[PDB]
């Protein structure tokens, strides 16, 4: 009868983050996976500026954790007030640093999976879009782009990048009409990877995370940056080439280069591959 | 039977002369109806048609009390009772595409029948497409007659259905239904024929109920993805507007 | 049970020495069939396979009377009767040159996935213009990251221009096995066909393509390419426009 | 002293009512001259000026016997004898539509900067295909940020495709005044000419352009555009390729 | 006879940065301008990892300083050891977080002017490339892309972005041959905005900073992001659109939007501009 | 007088049959010399020339002991004593452009004379260009004869000299000297005629003295700016290579 996606036995707190008020941060007991969650279900997990600061902190920390390979981004719930479920309802209307959180997710050399456990609206919908993968609660996920309703707009990863997932016609519809969609509808459109039973949402996220983590970390990083490079232009190039430079630094040819400086370099042993 | 509800529309003053195109303003809504008016010839456009279409769309672009354009074809044919949105060629249609592309408002294509050749490319370039379950027919006959739309007609179609489906549509030039195109991603929704314009109006109303400013920015944001420097010009152009509305811009 | 109609195909002259690949021309149609001929190792390719694939494809590209290439895999495996289009590089970078060959040739290339399409064989399918797949036996699986390798070009990024960024990332990040119907619903497979009729449907598709203005078909292909291939795409497309401007004056 | 040779130009029929702009056709050449006619306010444009500029340019675009537009400013100022091509918007967004008109028309547009080119007038010069400038009197100055405005499109970003990112950023971020020779050395001005011969040189350039295959010239312009104009650039270029494919079969 | 570009009277330290060892950080006594400088002239101002951390900190701080409009990035000198001058000689060979410093400079909504007071080599040359503007010492600036000499490479803002300044032929030459160029040569090629007398390098930087700071801050920010968008693809779009969203939030039309939410919105008063 | 120093070069084994092209390996350096060999006709290429040029460049691409390609024209003409790099058209040259573009080594064009039409476009697509102060002549005659290179010949030229200069070069088709092209940004350096190949060799040696791996990555990094998804394929392709050389790639 318990419906909560959260398995209390599978997560441990992360040292140094006891002061978090708007966000919860866990590490899996076994897996190289973390759980990052909005913690204001009482207001449909809207973020206020302090929420965004905490979210940046946490994701930055996870990015820099060598033993963490996958990030699960979700929202806690339900609301104690009305039992309503929310991933994130966007900006607390009662902010623009959220764009920095977008780039943090876009640029981190690890797969970020959004788990949409309820309402994903406005800024909250856009966070889901920018994530690498999305899994959504069959019963409770609700996607609604309310930006134009309130005279706001996400003209970047929220809208344009949505079009690289569902195509130009559907992305336009989602934003121009701001209708409410289910998990299954978004899956059919191409913005949701798979639909899961509410109670199994995080269980499935964990299975996906494990299938990801079982692969070459190196290849996974190159892959993400390769997907990014399609659309991220010169920044995408910087990141992908950045990873390629890291690879180069490991070859004997690069060791000879640095040895010489510390002669003349000898490139004789190294072929002109083609 | 007919999608067109004559009670809902009023002719636009100043266009009593149109022969290939009809032009209506909704009686209550900030919505216009622009329609091919040569059902007798499958709503194929001749040069005069294009002039009129440009003229009317341009007029609608410049009407500050009009948020949405429904673009469709009148019917049925008096000759054979068939349905056609637009069957293609009988100033240039390329200029009509850009006008639709660049205008700071949502253009919804209502495919009420055959949409072939240039008529199909018109549907592709519109922001949204709604299609008749019974009578919408999507057919790219370009390669069949040794012609091609190498711009919004084809490449932009790939930004809606993906590279595999878009190549199929053009290379084979098969005919597709509303529901097939909906599944592939070129059609937003399928509607019963008689309700096609009723649904269009409902979509237009939901669009018109939003901040017009955010809607304009969003459109150009979607265009900017693919329109390169032109897209930048249009989006930045709006941003400059927002700027002039600022106390900082005033002091300068 | 087998997709290949032996009566329908004739060997191409000048290719009697092929060992890893088969190359047929249709008895009536302007269509050729190029296939991996190593069912024994699930049609995995070795350097010699690539060499042959490239020769064959190049020859097909230059043949003025051929309009469509059908790219597939022979089978079943004599060892276990298992079907495979191509399982990628032999675990026992010329392939990238074959991708470009397929990408750049002024002719439609249709991949017929008759079985396992894994790793580089999956990437081969992605780069093709159209894909038709066997309902019963086509299995799509991107195993790159499993072996610590990756295709950072047409294998991955271009797939995203077919199924979208969410699905493309899933296909690679998880490396799961998908059927013909799943891929068809995602946008990377044009149509699912019954195993036995896969090449038959392939020929019907080739015939509809071959029936249209061939000049139009070339311009359209490069127009679709131009969207993603930047300056190289511009070169190929302008190139054909130049060809058009050499018939008048 | 004045760049305009009155003997060389004839008024265009249907434009007797022009007040902010002058529109001439060359007596012999397939070249027209379009000019700001408000030397009194340093050729600053008001909404009515834009309307006229667009009409004139549109008419020129549609004229089958005109191959080159020369865009310039009349002068000197009757008030102080100061020269100005165009000083931008009248401090006392149709202009963006004029940019696109210049950008998209299948004809070469040459800007002749005979004096001050500031703000939007500077941006007009940037968007033109070629620029020739007066050694003595051309002054290039991007004043946008001074007045809290900006051109975020062809005025700024496109300038970077002429002078590079460092120089383009400098021109806008500092808003300094540059001469013809400086701009020529930076890459935004094609050639510097003596004030008096500016239009003469303009006509010589137009004549060399007008002398080549006009179909080639159109394809080349859109090819250059295609580099930066994305899908819109693809449309225009493909469009002309389509035109080429309508002369054979 | 004193040749040092540094005017000791014109700069004040920045509170909270007394612990800096590898980097110096000053605020101008009058102007909304800061001075950020490499402080290891003894090793030609090569950065080690701790150097990059400090540089990120400082630039991040300057980005977030509302009263600071322009950043002057340079190197201190001369070397006490041999009197040699250096802006920055790149990676301390005796790191890859420098890519994050690149993005910080690329993305900050303020003009960063590099003042090349000596050697700019490897990673140090690339930092200069990514800056919005470059001013260079006539006597002492030396530009040398040594990356390929040591088997390394900057495949992003260091190389490709250089091509958007000097063109494809010159950028290729600079990297493939790794020759040494003067201020004047780089100016002619298009990567240096102006050449200044060594002693007047920072004086000129200050004049440029003042001409920049006298303009609309708003327009300057939009302009930078507009220049970026040419090449930065979707990330560039995110940033430019991000600034446009900030503008929108200021209009009456956006106030009505948020007012409503806090039902129906009324858009009657707001025109459909075109 | 002549740029060519016969003492410095040895014919390449296997190409004793070439008639339109000469092909040399330097006697010490990892550098080859590829040259048009029809000075009698201004080094214009006919179809057979293109086949040979492709063949030789392809061979050089595949030679792991060759770092740099010097591409030039032999002369002077025996008929009139003039100089020509390549004057354009007399498998396809477009395929030669891509081979030059995609090969994982630096191709330096030595313009020793007239470089016109397709010959000019060849110089544009090479990584670096050195030109004879006295005799290099750059002329885009494309529009003059109703032809155009709408790819690397023109668009890519704009990524070297900027949009204004590139448009001038093509629209007017004027003739430029080495020094003019150097100032505009299409020519890396100008050399005295007799020293042209000597300087080429010095540039090649400086290139060859660097990590071949970093050089390949850098080239594709420069290409990736403009070559879109093709550029991505080539750059990623190299990165995959670096990957396979890894202990992680081995364990997999
Ligand atoms: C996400 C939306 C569409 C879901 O609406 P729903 O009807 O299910 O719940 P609400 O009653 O609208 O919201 C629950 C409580 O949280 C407040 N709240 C919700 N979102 C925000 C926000 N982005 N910024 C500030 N506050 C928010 C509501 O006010 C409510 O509080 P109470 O006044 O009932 O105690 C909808 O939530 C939305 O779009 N916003
Ligand atoms: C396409 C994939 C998933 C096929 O897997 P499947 O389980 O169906 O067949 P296997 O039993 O794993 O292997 C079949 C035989 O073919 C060889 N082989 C398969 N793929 C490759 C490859 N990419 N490179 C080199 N060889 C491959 C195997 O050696 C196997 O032979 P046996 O060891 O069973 O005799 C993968
Ligand atoms: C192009 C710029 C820099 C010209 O500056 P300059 O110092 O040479 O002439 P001014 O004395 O500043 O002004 C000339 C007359 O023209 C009007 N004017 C100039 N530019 C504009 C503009 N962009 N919008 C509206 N009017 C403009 C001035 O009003 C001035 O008239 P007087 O006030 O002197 O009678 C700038
Ligand atoms: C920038 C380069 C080309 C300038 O070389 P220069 O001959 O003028 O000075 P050096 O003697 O090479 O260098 C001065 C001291 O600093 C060390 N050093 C310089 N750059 C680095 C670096 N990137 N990483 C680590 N150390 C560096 C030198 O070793 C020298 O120390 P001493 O051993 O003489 O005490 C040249 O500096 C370069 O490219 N690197």
């Amino acid at each position: 009868l318990s419906d909560n996606p959260f398995d209390a036995k599978a997560w441990r707190l992360v040292d140094g983050f006891d002061d978090l008020t708007d966000i919860t941060y866990h590490r899996h007991v076994d897996d190289a996976t973390v759980r990052v969650a909005f913690n204001r279900p009482e207001v449909r997990n809207a973020f206020r500026p302090h929420t965004v600061d905490e979210l940046y902190r946490v994701l930055d920390h996870a990015r820099m954790s060598p033993d963490v390979g996958v990030v699960l981004l979700t929202g806690n719930g339900p609301s104690p007030k009305d039992g309503g479920w929310a991933f994130c309802s966007g900006g607390d209307q009662r902010r623009l640093h959220i764009l920095e959180v977008q780039r943090l997710i876009r640029f981190m050399p690890k797969v970020v999976i959004c788990l949409v456990n309820g309402w994903a609206a406005g800024g909250g919908h856009s966070l889901h879009v920018v994530c690498d993968l999305t899994l959504a609660s069959r019963e409770y996920a609700r996607f609604k782009q309310t930006d134009a309703d309130v005279g706001s707009f996400d003209g970047g990863y929220g809208s344009a990048y949505l079009a690289r997932q569902v195509g130009q016609k559907f992305a336009r519809e989602i934003f121009f009409l701001g209708r409410t969609y289910t998990a299954e509808q978004m899956h059919q459109m191409g913005a949701v990877n798979a639909v899961a039973e509410h109670a199994e949402l995080e269980t499935v996220g964990l299975q996906w995370a494990a299938e990801i983590n079982a692969k070459s970390p190196q290849a996974q990083r190159m892959l993400k940056f390769a997907f990014n490079l399609l659309d991220d232009g010169l920044v995408g190039q910087q990141l992908f080439a950045g990873e390629a430079t890291r690879l180069a630094y490991m070859t004997d040819e690069a060791v000879e280069g640095r040895d010489a400086f510390l002669r003349p370099p000898d490139w004789s042993p190294f072929p002109r591959y083609f």
